[PDB]
């Protein structure tokens, strides 16, 4: 029933632009929207988020999860590791490489989400969700070596899953931080579970 | 470590803006980001709501309320937790009880709010709160519940097994085109990973 019409480029960065987008509504009558969208996409979606299970015997199962200077925010924020996916890199790989780069953790793919909206009223912006476990007792996640691009600054945070939305509560009380939505959706539904 | 050091507008529309962000790098490095925010935003903790609305009734499994909405800045459908804007004044739970009803017909008990959350914090200063929410579907106000869309607003409401909430999400991406908002995927992810 309803469908875009036309779009109208009012800004253009190097990395984001803000369009008008004119659509039609289900009674026939013409309307318009104020969108982002990323300059970046060509594949899937833009990024990747992995959602990183460090697994080690006689341990509570923890989550990695990244915390970074995030310039939009003006502040830190607590996310799952994550990137933008290079031109005709798949999503798994993507989730390997970025969760490598961020944490130094090296993981294996369990699972990966279709390509998912990160906030429709706003942008087209989209992610994989991928699920990967990392076995912490193999060699080569011993002292895991983070590997940051040009200018990422990533600090490893590791909490345990089977208390997660507590410990990020906790770490918001103390640390003056904000937690990703995904991130805290997440924690909130291993709570609300069974 | 890091902080703002200036922000420049470079384009606002009536919504939605585009600003060029120049913040200090932890090597004492100035570096800028393109970034995006709402015009919107006044003295609220957070742009917006998110509802998480659990529907109870007696000889039933417990449902997760969704909702579907054609989204212009996707160009389609997507399946998203009921939300919108905080309104000047209005408290996070009231926005949320208030949107649920909106967009569900449903009237809502508030079980928990979550801090102001990032949307997408390498692009955007958006923020919501989540809002954990009851519905007793036994109550006959809740029996045969009828959105009160505003203006531009056509939604339609989808309730899910939150026990099947994953598969469920898989069943409706393979029979149309949409798009799952992540937030509810990796709520639907956390349900089966517990
Ligand atoms: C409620 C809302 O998000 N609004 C009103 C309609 C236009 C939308 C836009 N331009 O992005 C903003
Ligand atoms: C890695 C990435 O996605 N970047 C490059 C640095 C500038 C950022 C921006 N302009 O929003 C985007
Ligand atoms: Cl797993
Ligand atoms: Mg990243
Ligand atoms: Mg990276
Ligand atoms: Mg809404
Ligand atoms: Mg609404």
């Amino acid at each position: 029933k309803q469908y875009i019409i036309s779009e109208e480029l009012i800004s253009e960065g190097k990395w984001v632009k803000l369009e008008k987008t004119t659509y039609m509504d289900p009674t026939g009558k013409t309307r318009t929207w104020e969108s982002v969208k990323r300059t970046t996409r060509k594949q899937t979606a833009d990024g990747v988020a992995v959602i990183p299970v460090l697994q080690r015997t006689l341990h509570y199962e923890c989550i990695v999860l990244v915390k970074q200077f995030r310039p939009p925010m003006g502040g830190y924020c607590i996310e799952f590791p994550a990137g933008l996916i290079d031109d005709g890199e798949t999503p798994e790989a993507a989730a390997l490489r970025e969760l490598e780069e961020e944490t130094g953790y090296k993981g294996d793919i369990a699972e990966c989400s279709p390509a998912v909206c990160m906030d429709p009223g706003l942008s087209n912006c989209t992610i994989h969700i991928v699920t990967v476990t990392i076995n912490g007792d193999d060699a080569e996640n011993a002292r895991p070596k983070p590997k940051p691009g040009d200018g990422e600054f990533v600090e490893v945070i590791s909490l345990p899953k089977n208390d997660l939305l507590q410990r990020l509560d906790a770490l918001v009380a103390e640390e003056h931080l904000t937690v990703d939505a995904r991130v805290y959706s997440y924690a909130l539904a291993l709570k609300h579970a069974n």
